[PDB]
């Protein structure tokens, strides 16, 4: 290639008053971007022409980045998202406040809770009719009309930015809705856009792939195109063909346009399936990581204030690659979801076994520089127990455990369970944190004692997430202990999707009740706030500080350490017990032997 010609193509559209800083970043990161793209598309005859054209488009979008954001790009330090004050919140814009303008007016609520990172679930234009809660995207560059306009998105991010909140948006880059403009153009016979997807005339090629592919069929017959379209998920979601550079180019531009609208974090959905190769399982392929490296390089150049987050619900042993492998470590995703920890938390609770958490943390891969975890208790999906398959087999320190038993416990399919979840290998579990922790059952039985204990269980699980390196993510309503919403059952087109059980509309009346320390919502809210408050004052919890676990011979306890000055002790049983200091080498001070009441948690500055 001809580097100067490529650099010139990029520099062209830039504003001479902002060319210097941008070009400086281009000079240090462009080579990595080019190596990645060459590895993926370099053999194409159209490569050089496509590249020169795309870089020009990239430069033009770079120029359009609002000054306030360009300033953010220049002042924000790497690793910012892993600082102690970072606290996350995940919610649907419509369920939270109806529309984007509604969300903006509720920012004070988010500020009071200490939120500094807001994940709004799919808010871009989605497929007409069924669209899987917005995950079948029809336009990556426009907000769903029922939620507002792009102007409202800009007004929202500006307002959030003022309150010190970073917006995370989903970027469903593996597939689009089958009514996306590219899909419609394909349906109309435009070969150019038909090639943006994986299409086949007969089952000839599809079968070869199927031979090695795994069930999530993987193809859906479409009459309008008269071909089998690759559809890893719902039949109305067509997998994009990332082997086509035009697809990479247009999706990178879409990402940047979203960043220019104020999006600071990207949840990269279904990245494991980005690359297709016959003979393989077409999952977690080397090329998929190369795509993410290329996308990361683009942000490093154009919008370095932004972070890339891997949405790959897999065992923590398959997560390191997302932070970049080998020479590219630190040059891919900044964040990854610690699903193993999440599932382990619930398993440990149900089984009253802290040794399961010791196992998870003791084996948690150390975070690469400027990388961190997203820790959570619940989310918009069912709890996927299968991620714990490996841990469930046990090891030298932790005896095996039954994921089937854990799932049955939470589905209240076994006698003495306090859980009120619903079953969705081992089937996942739907239900809200308060419903799974025993709060719902205690309220339905008017049992005041069982309720207080249930509150302890809920707080315990969040305390664990809050002590982790990265961003602890609260699922909307957990801070008020909201329970299940069975309303979808009595609904037209929703009774088929069991996950709505844990996708309630925000209860603002309940939200106002947080000012009442004697109420349930207020009690939960107050205890979570206390943990958030303490977390923010502990430099030892920053993402660049070590994470480890001290092995204890009492299986009911879990000791998590951060750096060399912080220790968090947890009692996962319903019994009062104690931890001998001479077992964790301590004698420090208590934050906000050691006796732990049932389901108790204690934070200590061992130094
Ligand atoms: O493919 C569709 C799926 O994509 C992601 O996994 C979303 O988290 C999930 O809610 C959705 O159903």
């Amino acid at each position: 290639i001809d580097p100067p010609a490529l650099r010139a193509a990029f520099a062209g559209p830039l504003d001479p008053q902002h060319a210097e800083v941008l070009l400086s970043r281009y000079d240090q990161h462009a080579s990595r971007l080019l190596d990645a793209l060459h590895a993926l598309y370099g053999q194409r005859a159209d490569y050089a022409s496509w590249l020169a054209q795309w870089l020009g488009e990239v430069g033009d979008i770079a120029r359009q980045r609002p000054q306030a954001l360009q300033t953010l790009d220049s002042t924000r330090h790497a690793g910012w998202f892993g600082q102690p004050h970072m606290l996350g919140y995940s919610a649907y814009a419509d369920r939270f406040a109806g529309t984007l303008q509604g969300v903006a007016e509720r920012v004070p609520y988010l500020q009071e809770l200490g939120v500094r990172y807001l994940h709004l679930l799919p808010f871009l234009r989605a497929r007409a009719g069924d669209n899987d809660g917005g995950f079948a995207v029809s336009d990556y560059g426009q907000v769903e009309p029922s939620l507002g306009s792009n102007d409202d998105l800009v007004a929202l991010t500006s307002r959030l930015r003022e309150a010190g909140i970073s917006l995370c948006a989903d970027f469903v880059l593996n597939h689009t809705a089958d009514d996306h403009a590219w899909a419609q153009a394909a349906r109309a016979g435009d070969a150019r856009y038909l090639d943006y997807y994986h299409h086949f005339a007969d089952r000839t090629v599809p079968d070869r792939y199927e031979a090695t592919l795994g069930q999530v069929g993987n193809f859906t017959w479409v009459d309008d195109t008269a071909q089998w379209m690759w559809t890893t998920f719902y039949p109305y979601q067509w997998d994009l063909n990332w082997s086509n550079p035009a697809v990479f180019g247009d999706m990178a531009l879409a990402m940047l346009r979203l960043a220019n609208l104020g999006v600071e974090a990207f949840r990269l959905d279904s990245t494991a399936y980005l690359w297709k190769r016959i003979g393989t399982d077409c999952m977690n392929q080397s090329e998929a990581h190369t795509l993410l490296v290329a996308l990361r390089a683009v942000t490093d150049i154009v919008a370095p204030a932004v972070v890339m987050k891997a949405e790959a619900i897999v065992p923590m042993t398959q997560l390191p690659p997302y932070f970049g492998s080998g020479v590219d470590e630190g040059h891919e995703c900044h964040l990854a979801y610690h699903s193993t920890l999440m599932a382990a938390g619930w398993s440990a609770l149900a089984l009253q076994r802290g040794d399961i958490l010791h196992n998870v943390i003791a084996h948690s891969p150390p975070l690469p520089r400027h990388c961190a975890w997203l820790s959570y208790v619940r989310c918009h999906d069912d709890i996927g127990w299968n991620v714990l398959q490996h841990e469930a087999c046990g090891n030298a320190a932790q005896p095996p455990f039954s994921l089937r038993d854990v799932a049955r416990f939470y589905a209240n399919a076994v006698p003495g369970s306090y859980a009120r979840g619903e079953s969705f290998g081992v089937h996942g579990t739907n239900g809200m944190a308060a419903a799974l922790a025993g709060i719902q059952a205690a309220q339905e039985a008017g049992d005041a004692a069982a309720l207080a204990v249930a509150v302890d269980r809920l707080v315990l699980l969040y305390a664990i997430a809050l002590a982790m390196p990265g961003v602890p993510l609260i699922y909307m309503g957990d801070e008020l202990a909201m329970v299940n919403d069975p309303g979808y059952r009595d609904d037209p087109h929703r009774q088929h999707e069991g996950r709505w059980l844990h996708r309630p509309a925000m209860d603002w009346q309940l939200a106002a009740q947080r000012h009442d320390a004697k109420s349930l919502s207020g009690t939960v809210y107050r205890r979570l706030r206390g943990l958030i408050r303490q977390r923010a004052a502990l430099g030892a919890l920053a993402a660049d500080q070590a994470l480890a676990s001290i092995a204890l011979n009492d299986p009911r306890v879990f000791a998590l350490t951060r750096g060399d000055s912080f220790i968090a002790l947890h009692n996962f049983s319903d019994q009062l017990l104690d931890v001998e200091l001479a077992a964790i080498g301590v004698d420090g001070w208590t934050l906000l032997s050691i006796v732990l009441p049932p389901y108790g948690v204690r934070w200590l500055q061992r130094g």
